[PDB]
DNA sequence: CCGGAGCGTTCAGCGTTCGTTTATCTCCCCCTGGCACTGTCATCTCCGTCAGACCGTCGCA
């Protein structure tokens, strides 16, 4: 249990359970240039709270592909 | 005026007690062997390095 002070007292000791900066689950896309290419790249991910993620990149040598865990 | 008795010290007869062993008797530890309805493919990893190089590898040309 927490305390009226916000503290847990575990193993006689005074601890603090101090909060996660992490990123919020859902989709995300990007856009990067490279200098090979000469072009932009596009990229879309999908990350949820507990599974597995996916990918999608587009027009990496102007063809959209996906990725499975970085598999194949 | 030596002589004897009492006293001090030092050894040979057998008589008991120790110092160190030995095999037998309980209690425990430790390893190999038995179980007979059937039961015949797990397991979660791993992401918001990072920075570019070194290198072999590999399919396209």
């Amino acid at each position: 249990l927490m305390t009226n002070k916000g503290t847990f007292v575990i193993n006689g000791t005074e601890r603090v359970v101090v909060s996660q900066l992490v990123r919020s689950p859902g989709v995300y896309f990007d856009s990067s240039i490279d200098k090979t290419s000469d072009k932009d790249i596009f990229s879309a991910k999908i990350i949820p709270s507990r599974g597995a993620w996916l990918e999608m990149e587009i027009d990496k040598r102007d063809m959209v592909g996906v990725r499975i865990d970085r598999k194949r």
